[PDB]
């Protein structure tokens, strides 16, 4: 016994041409290159690396396929050599052994695939494909913003010590498993430091130690809502929007202009002891009990402006292939794909509202994470958004203003109109940073601007990754670098603070220059002035990369260990590998530097 399909589904021609063939792409999930009638599904996100399925409504599994991308301009971008049906990416529930048979689970027959690059998918990309004296144009092909998400994470302790159980704070490779589930370009984890309040002050004035007179719960008590959420997570937020003063009371004083989260766990000893906080978000919060699963993706969620049991039935269970609402997960870094229901034979339905889907071969479909869905396995500790809940949570990132050094404002938006990242200018009177994204000393506290009186300075947080600048709530963030009616004493910022970024590697700055592996997006910066040692680190050897050069610089590189020979060559801007092969040397010839050996920074 071998082989079972979940997309057994009539292939419907995508193309004009010679060649029919129906196309996919893949990101945060499967996503068509034409979307049924009613059905609700994300199309792709601009600087994404995408996986290309593509099936012949006549099917031919030995003959070659290959694709050709063009840009907007019409320039030829690449040439691909499709995998065949049998070379097919396998679900995450697969294992290494030729004879749990799960193994036997793949996503339909029939269909090639490739790797398309993620500076290609951008407005304008068309595709040409060829299946031997047969070929067909994708022409129409609809690309959104590059989305961004920033999320600051930290642990709060109300007159207790932190809860110490912030899993995914602490879980580097969680931050990548979410990046998986949502349909952006970039996202910054930011660590900050756990803080413990001893003492807790209120903006009535009022000074706790030892317990918060009234009750508190998992959505409520007084401490959840003034500090764990209006005073720490908004000050954060407020902090890199540049805002130094908003009301004690209230979250409306909040501009969320950019998608900005800033994540946290919270406990505190109330007059019914000591309550953890959790199951909730919105306006760039996030409260958390568990920081995995169900309760990270639906809290989070409800600040993609999500609710409750998104579209009843057609919008929030997981279905088949002949239905709507209906796809598979991808992990980009592990080659795989995700499939929509548990790994488990129960033969389960899934309901709502009456309605049913009925399950794949025992295999229990899915829930939307706004529906009370789980994880399918360890191999991804979140819920996987529906179709539907992904359109949504995309549509929402593309309409919010992103952090952007390269910007003239500090800031950039997507105009829908002209299709491109476009400057926006931050309003406090223009407000833009000074620094971008730079390890930040957050202080914060209240004060009484008529006096008479208590005004108080929180210990100082301290974060990986932020922005700075040149009774009432006070929220500033100053540089770590310079280090640091009330006068408080600051104690310097912990060591170990770091930030993750996942997708899109950061921008090279003004006056540095990086080479940036194609892979991983782990970047290789020096400053200008600075060269790199005999030979590149033994990580970026051998390694397809991209520069990245700030605009006051330009970068020097050479396919020999020492910058050896004048075989150097000069790189300004963002330059991709295809564009590396034959670049004149310093010594009067057209050399190949698209895996060097050592580096110089210059200006220029
Ligand atoms: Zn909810």
């Amino acid at each position: 016994n071998s082989a079972i399909y979940f997309n057994t589904s009539q292939p419907i021609n995508d193309l004009q041409g010679s060649l029919a063939a129906e196309v996919k792409f893949a990101q945060s999930q499967i996503l068509p290159a034409h979307p049924k009638e009613g059905d609700s599904q994300p199309h792709l996100t601009s600087l994404r690396k995408s996986l290309l399925l593509v099936r012949p409504v006549k099917a031919d599994d030995k003959t070659p396929v290959q694709v050709e991308a063009r840009d907007d301009n019409n320039k030829i971008l690449g040439t691909l050599t499709l995998y065949p049906p049998s070379s097919l990416p396998d679900t995450i529930y697969h294992l290494d052994g030729v004879p749990l048979e799960n193994n036997r689970i793949t996503y339909a027959q029939h269909i090639w695939s490739a790797e398309l690059p993620a500076h290609w998918i951008v407005p304008g990309l068309n595709l040409v494909i060829k299946q031997g004296n047969l070929s067909g144009r994708l022409n129409d092909i609809k690309i959104g913003a590059p989305g961004e998400l920033l999320l600051h994470t930290i642990d709060i302790g109300m007159l207790t010590t932190p809860r110490d159980r912030f899993d995914f704070a602490a879980d580097a490779a969680a931050h990548r498993e979410y990046f998986q589930t949502i349909p952006v370009s970039r996202m910054i984890v930011n660590n900050y430091a756990p803080l413990h309040l001893k003492e807790v002050m209120l903006p009535t004035g009022e000074l706790l130690t030892d317990m918060d007179p009234g009750n508190g719960g998992w959505h409520s008590g007084t401490m959840r809502q003034r500090i764990g959420k209006e005073l720490v997570s908004h000050g954060i937020d407020n902090a890199n929007y540049g805002l130094n003063s908003t009301a004690g009371l209230g979250e409306n004083s909040h501009p969320y202009v950019v998608a900005q989260l800033a994540a946290h766990n919270s406990r505190g000893n109330y007059a019914n002891g000591i309550q953890v906080h959790g199951g909730s978000g919105g306006g760039g919060i996030v409260t958390l009990d568990s920081t995995l699963g169900n309760e990270f993706s639906h809290d989070v969620g409800h600040n993609y402006g999500l609710g409750h049991y998104v579209d009843g039935f057609k919008g929030s269970v997981h279905r088949s292939a002949e239905n709507n609402n209906s796809t598979w997960g991808w992990d980009g870094d592990k080659k795989r794909f995700i499939p929509n229901f548990y790994p488990s034979q129960t033969n389960e339905k899934s309901c709502l509202n009456n309605q049913c889907q009925e399950p794949f071969d025992g295999h229990k479909f899915g829930f939307d994470a706004m529906a009370g869905g789980s994880p399918f396995s360890a191999a991804n500790r979140f819920t996987m958004y529906t179709p539907n809940s992904s359109a949504i949570i995309q549509r929402f990132f593309e309409n919010k203003a992103v952090f952007d050094s390269r910007s003239s404002t500090g800031f950039s938006k997507w105009n829908a109109d002209t299709q491109e990242m476009e400057p926006y200018e931050h309003t406090i009177e223009a407000r833009k940073p000074e620094q971008f994204g730079v390890p930040v000393t957050t202080l914060v506290g209240y004060y009484d601007p008529e006096g008479t009186l208590s005004s108080y300075i929180y210990p100082a947080m301290y974060g990986a990754y932020g922005f700075t600048y040149s009774m009432n709530k006070f929220h500033i963030n100053v540089p770590t670098e310079s280090q640091p009616l009330d006068t408080k004493s600051l104690t310097p910022a912990p060591e170990g603070l770091t930030y993750t970024v996942n997708g899109q590697a950061l921008p090279a700055k003004e006056n540095e220059g990086c080479i940036v592996s194609v892979n991983s997006g782990k970047r290789y910066c020096l400053p200008v002035g600075q060269r790199s040692g005999y030979s590149l680190p033994d990580w970026i050897v051998g390694q397809e990369v991209y520069v990245d050069s700030g605009a006051k610089a330009k970068v020097l590189l050479s396919d020999w260990d020492n910058l050896s020979y004048n075989r150097i060559g000069e790189f300004v801007g963002n330059v991709n590998p295809a564009d590396m092969k034959k670049v004149k040397a310093w010594n009067g010839q057209y050399l190949d530097f698209s895996k060097p050996r050592s580096m110089r920074v210059v200006y220029k």
